[PDB]
């Protein structure tokens, strides 16, 4: 159990890391939508931290904005383990090449904190790929299938990270009210989406005036929230929007809930990403050329690949059932945060520019 200041520091650190990673990926990537769990990446990097030493260890702390007096694996592991089950499925494993002996201390520690020991690769592209995917299928409990994709050899240390999110609203949506409706890609073009609907939903919703951004909080059951950040104009980027956000924008808005007509798209977002380039740019380039990971093996490791996948689903599922109201209509591009509400750690971030990439856009009148 960590201190009140210790979790306070972790929230601070994880927000800084989330911000850093999200921005970098946002400008690097070409995909229509974005979905990342910088937390999950942080947990994965804590695997490395557990076996890192000297400047490698230092750099891991520095990049994750973590105080070097605290223990990354313990903090992150403990935080995740205490989330309460059934909403986030997470898979984090270290895979190592055949000729690399692992320190017994590192196996036991990986076991204690991460639920499983790192695996040694057989040395055959065919057999290893199936074993990996099977284990990721098992650890996400069905949700994530066929993780990779491909595998070289040409492989020393592989760090795998897959995460699946599907939550339960504190207040459910009535699935009989969901309809195909217009989502505006821009001023002229629309796409059709399954629009969830509530006639009278309890909503904490407000405006950031000068930047022209609406913010709405949709509470999940287990001390989590889906926070919609929707600029009221089309031409924006992730970095400039983030720059306008504060802590109380994302965390514990004091504003009373208010009955609101709501339209919110169903979502099924999925991004897979090699983070070698991204993490190198953030300050971790030495991991991929000559790190000090003597905690794992006495000689002589290098991180070959950091493979991350986030899958997030939004649907009607939830626990509670129960003059004109105002309307909140999520039918413009937007940015989201999934927060944990007890302490303020961001679990997922993403950007939705098109909630139905397959659909043929329509030119509206």
């Amino acid at each position: 159990v960590p201190t009140a200041e210790e979790t306070r520091r972790l929230a601070q650190a994880m927000m800084a890391f989330t911000t850093d990673l999200f921005s970098l990926v946002a400008q690097t990537s070409t995909s229509s939508n974005l979905v990342l769990s910088p937390l999950s990446v942080a947990l994965a990097l804590s695997h490395l931290a557990l076996g890192a030493q000297n400047q490698t260890l230092h750099s891991l702390h520095r990049v994750l904005h973590m105080n070097t007096g605290s223990c990354l694996p313990h903090l992150l592991s403990h935080f995740y383990q205490n989330l309460g089950p059934g909403t986030i499925r997470l898979a984090a494993r270290i895979y190592l090449q055949k000729g690399f002996p692992i320190k017994d201390d590192f196996l036991e520690q990986s076991e204690r904190l991460f639920g499983a020991k790192p695996v040694k690769l057989t040395g055959k592209q065919e057999e290893d790929l199936a074993n990996i995917n099977q284990w990721v299928k098992e650890a996400t409990e069905g949700k994530i299938e066929d993780f990779l994709s491909e595998l070289p050899d040409s492989t020393v240390l592989l760090l795998l990270n897959a995460i699946h999110f599907h939550g339960f609203w504190r207040t459910k949506f009535d699935p009989s009210l969901t309809q195909k409706d217009f989502f505006h890609l821009d001023e002229r073009f629309t796409v059709s989406v399954d629009m969830m609907h509530a006639v009278s939903y309890p909503l904490r919703w407000f405006l950031l005036e000068q930047p022209e951004i609406q913010v709405a909080h949709f509470p999940f059951k287990n001390n989590m929230s889906f926070v919609v950040v929707m600029p009221t104009y089309f031409e924006w980027n992730v970095s400039e929007v983030l720059a306008n956000l504060t802590w109380d924008t994302l965390y514990h808005p004091s504003l009373q809930e208010r009955p609101t007509k709501v339209w919110l798209p169903k979502l099924h977002l999925q991004q897979q990403l090699d983070l070698v380039a991204t993490l190198s740019q953030l300050g971790l380039q030495e991991l991929f050329q000559g790190p000090d990971l003597r905690g794992i093996s006495e000689q002589n490791l290098v991180v070959s690949s950091v493979q991350h996948q986030s899958t997030m689903e939004l649907s009607e599922a939830g626990v509670e059932a129960a003059m004109s109201l105002s309307s909140f209509t999520v039918n413009r591009p937007f940015l989201f945060f999934i927060m944990e509400d007890t302490i303020g750690v961001p679990l997922f971030v993403g950007s939705v520019r098109n909630p139905n990439p397959s659909a043929l856009p329509q030119l509206q009148e």
